[PDB]
């Protein structure tokens, strides 16, 4: 019983390393990030440009009122903190804590002063499937790392899926949860039964790369899992015949500077 999603997945494995590398920004929306990238290739932040991808992707679904974060914000898997440095802009957010394993392969915190800076810690060296859950009022985690098995990628989501159960359960009242892998038919059913009992839906991010079909499962979607499943299958398919087209640009981000 194939879905769309796992055809994707075999026919981006059959691609050529040249076919790979034509197709997985085609299309996309992007933003340039030219403008500091040796200062963050430094590890020195630079007023307000964002210290990753991240931040136009939160953006993104925050300007479409994918969700509204407010409170405290807990970031699981917050890398060099791209997430938690755009929250901390938002005039409902309070404070801001990120958890992130940093260490050899992975991302460190970069500490910066974009505006708000001083409602965010940020900490490494933590496993976030080893801390118990805790209250919060905005819940996000942006975890999933993947893979060229549709099963790996499935294994990894569900592992995901069950450590956030916990914090869920807590009922922040907004959050936004990657998905690595939504394309499986166990996955969407999953899915379905984390939307009955939590809520929400799921989004495509159009930033996200044609390379993998991560969706963000957020508190502001009503979404019907085979409804924004299928439609992302179809469209990454969709992408794969044809010439490749440029990348759409935004705006880079720009998150000011100053205390909150
Ligand atoms: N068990 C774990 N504990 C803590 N961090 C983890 C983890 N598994 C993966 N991660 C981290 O989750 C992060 C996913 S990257 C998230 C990008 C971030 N949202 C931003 O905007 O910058 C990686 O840095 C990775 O190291
Ligand atoms: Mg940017």
């Amino acid at each position: 019983g194939e879905t769309l999603g796992e055809k994707w997945k075999a026919r981006l494995n059959q691609m050529s390393a040249l076919e790979f590398y034509s197709y997985k920004k085609s299309g996309i929306t992007e933003v340039c990030r030219e403008e500091a990238r040796r200062a963050l290739k430094d590890g020195v932040a630079t007023g307000g440009h964002a210290v990753s991808r991240g931040s136009a992707k939160l953006r993104w679904l925050v300007d479409r009122g994918y969700l509204q974060p407010y409170g405290k914000v807990i970031d699981l898997g917050c890398g060099r903190g791209g997430w938690s440095y755009y929250a901390a802009t938002i005039r409902k957010v309070q404070e801001v804590k990120g958890y992130t394993k940093g260490g050899p392969g992975h991302e460190e915190p970069v500490l910066v002063q974009s505006y708000g800076w001083n409602i965010v810690r940020l900490k490494s060296g933590v496993d976030v499937f080893h801390m118990a859950a805790e209250p919060c009022d905005t819940l996000l985690c942006d975890i999933g790392e993947s893979s060229s098995s549709p099963e790996v990628e499935e294994a990894r989501t569900l592992r995901v899926l069950s450590m956030v159960g916990d914090w869920l359960e807590k009922r922040p009242g907004a959050f936004c949860i990657k998905v690595l892998c939504p394309y499986t038919s166990t996955m969407m059913e999953t899915l379905e039964r984390l939307q009955r009992r939590y809520g929400g839906g799921l989004v495509r991010v159009p930033l996200s790369r044609n390379s993998t079909h991560e969706m963000y499962w957020v508190s502001g979607a009503k979404s019907n899992t085979i409804k924004s499943v299928s439609t992302t299958s179809q469209l990454l398919l969709g992408r794969m015949d044809g010439p490749r087209r440029p990348v759409k640009y935004e705006e880079d981000v720009n998150l000011g500077s100053g205390t909150r």
